[PDB]
């Protein structure tokens, strides 16, 4: 049987995170576990490129401007989503997610999700660095593996 | 009337298995059902490529590069998404289906759906090897079937 | 370690299937899919013989006829009982189960159990090509694993 | 395909009736049923041979010598349970249905199953010639399916 | 049609009973019967031989060595269970019934039924001689019928 | 008093593991724990011939044909029957425990009981390496006390 | 990869038990237990050490000095709690198990803990050779293991 699979170690690996500013107090924190992520393993953080936009409804095209540089291995998307009142939530969600899978199969580059996509406050801190870890250390995770896969598979 | 049928034989078919991470304790008993599907319908292991990626997110991507090989016949899409606290479920298990979806289109190749979503941990051991089959076993049946029929369809 | 285990493709296998009238709107479903299973697993059609009885009830000495037969592989029993409001159901289902395990092993050849024993006529709908699959198709996937086992282990 | 199958016409065929007299109200119209569908079947009423004991018990015994018989093609076996107070109804019924079924298999012969297992009287009367048809005719039409199937099949 | 029965004299028959000591205050009762039944019909008490064990569950073992005595025309089996706390019941009450059963068709020979399988001591009572009469009184009835039948039919 | 018991080294002996394929994820473990039990209690793993069936009706023929060796001193049935909607379930249970039963007084020679019935999957999980055991370690520790103990009473 | 383990035969090893007296009709069926269990898997019953103390309490400051012995490969702790009304219970639980798990670090050899800490009587008996198993025979089993992962560990 061929087996591809990518290793955890970042040496000579370069991203790109996208990162929303709407409530920032909580992606504020997401960027802080990405980026760990990424230097503990091995990373350069000369190597990464981190680009803001106001919210999650503008990571897509951002991270579009990214994945299309030759020089990035993978971007890692991070933003973070709390459900108001209205169905607002639910139309930036869907497009965001969709935005960002679609990305990844049109560029054939890996593009992570650590975009938070939580009904209460209580949900996203959890998620953001307390009890249900850090999704910006997982994205950045993913992107190690995904990266190193690439490698050989791409 | 004419009639196109594929049939259950693998005699010289070759696959692509795409297999998340993320809850391998199921995952992993999917891709053994899998791989004893192709084998014991007569596809040699040696024909199986397995992909392995972090999470069902990163499927589309890694399946992409693999329907794209020439010398693969169909892929095997397999991983397990149980639901959380928050629609972080909904918005993955929709992205993922989606792409795999839209990649078999674009490539007129099959692509199935060894996807398990489930509402509850009980509905993917149910799905994983135990009352309810095992959906790689599944998945892989149908990519055989669908190979066969695509050497007259195609 | 010695390891048999049966393959699932079928040629050169020859089959008894012994069917039920009792129910036929059902029954019917379950041979269909049992002659699927054969012929699409590489079975030839002309290696089935089918013998029709009119009640679960008659399967067993049917079935006994066809196992003794040195051509015939593997026997697939198929039948539809649906609980009435006596316990008719009961000593029927018990003495049917009992006759075609208790032929097996008296004729030391494999029969398979593809006899739906529902509660109720939801129950047997589901079981004969519906929501919980087709009790026929997997009565013969179980009859060609067991006569492919059969060619080394007896 | 081989087909096996047995007409309902009853011309030459030779029958064998066991028939409990315990509840005789009701079995008296079993055996009725039973022989007017051997007659207008084309069966001859001289070449029925009807045997009498005391209950349920009993059957299995006399079947066993009936079906010994060269010159009887199907055995019929014919009777009323009715559930009492205490379970002697389930250790009669159990053991009427096994012994019939067992007498079958060891001899090679077809014989079926015209017994009544009734909770309630009323069940029974439903079953012996009212809304729920006459179990001794169902039995003895499936006798005859049964002696023609085995011309050809035994 | 051929017509077999047994008349109810009980002239030259020769009986065997087997009677457990189990609740010996009801079971005494049901071997008065018995042996009442068949001398009142005709039988002489000294063609009857009476065998003692000490429960349901050694009827079977004594009954099959009296059955196959040439000189014994029909055995009677007589014993008294009512349900205890467990299903130690249950057990008992099946290997008895089916014991017997199984006897008679092996050796060919009448073996009757006069075994009170009761939920409550009160149902016992009731058979056992009071308002829903004596079984070993029915069962011997039923085995002079029995041996009368076998006269012409073994 | 004399007095026969068997070890618990499995030196030198051989054993047949019958393992069913339904529920293969609980199944599995079972098999691990049966051949765990047997290496470290010094049998050798070469001396463990293992037959894969479909389901738990297909054991009690498999088991018949592996306990027939010679070389085999006992027999392990390995299966995991969780119980669905309808009496399935029963008739399966019930006759893959009465085969095996059967076949081990008929040839003289100790198959054990690893097959797990239970009522609902938490059950299964628990009795398969988890809280309450793993019942094929269980079974082969039977397996090894039994044949030892053969070894003088046979 | 290194990989230590232990066997289950106890050829050669020596052990000692401290067996408590508080509940002894209890704890007498866990000695006995604990001492089949070495008996039968190789150990000789010359080579084991009984010492009897009165209750759970003193059982560390014995077992310190069987575990100190050079001839000691491992040592079996035995005996019955079972709740009081006060907290009694509490404080011997606490501090049986500390003191045994104590010394066995400070003294760099296995003492296994066979000592049922129950909340109820029925719980004790349930675990004393009853229904859920005999504690005493799983620490004695967990002793041979240790004591032979030792000889190459330690
Ligand atoms: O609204 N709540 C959220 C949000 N709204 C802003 C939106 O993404 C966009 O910036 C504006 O619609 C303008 O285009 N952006 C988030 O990242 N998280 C939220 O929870
Ligand atoms: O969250 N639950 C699940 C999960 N999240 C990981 C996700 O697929 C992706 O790897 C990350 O978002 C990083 O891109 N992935 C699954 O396969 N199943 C789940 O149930
Ligand atoms: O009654 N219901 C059922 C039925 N009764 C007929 C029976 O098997 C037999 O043919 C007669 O007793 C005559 O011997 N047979 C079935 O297969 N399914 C049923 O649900
Ligand atoms: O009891 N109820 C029934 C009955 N008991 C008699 C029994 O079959 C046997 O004759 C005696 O036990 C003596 O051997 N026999 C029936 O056919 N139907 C019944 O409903
Ligand atoms: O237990 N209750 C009953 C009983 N138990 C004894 C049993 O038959 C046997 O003798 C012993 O198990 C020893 O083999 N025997 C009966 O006739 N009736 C009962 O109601
Ligand atoms: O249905 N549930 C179960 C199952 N049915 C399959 C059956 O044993 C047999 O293979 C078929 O009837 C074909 O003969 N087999 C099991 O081992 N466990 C189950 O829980
Ligand atoms: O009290 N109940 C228990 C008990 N108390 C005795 C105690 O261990 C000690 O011997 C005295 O305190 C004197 O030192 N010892 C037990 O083993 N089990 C009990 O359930």
């Amino acid at each position: 049987m061929q087996i591809y699979e990518g290793k955890l170690t970042a040496e000579g690996l370069r991203f790109g995170i996208v990162a929303s500013r709407f409530n920032h107090a909580l992606v504020d924190r997401l960027v802080e576990g990405a980026i760990d992520c990424i230097v503990r393993h091995g990373g350069r953080e000369e190597d990464i490129t981190l680009v803001r936009v106001p919210g999650s409804w503008e990571i897509p095209v951002a991270a579009g401007e990214l994945a299309r540089k030759e020089d990035i291995d993978a971007v890692i998307a991070i933003g973070v989503l709390i459900r108001g009142a209205t169905p607002h939530f639910d139309y930036i969600a869907s497009e965001v997610s969709k935005g960002l899978a679609n990305l990844s199969l049109e560029l054939r580059k890996p593009i992570t999700f650590g975009v938070i996509t939580a009904d209460t406050l209580e949900q996203a801190i959890e998620r953001a660095g307390t009890k249900h870890g850090n999704k910006g250390w997982e994205a950045a995770l993913s992107a190690i593996e995904m990266a190193n896969l690439f490698k050989s598979l791409r």
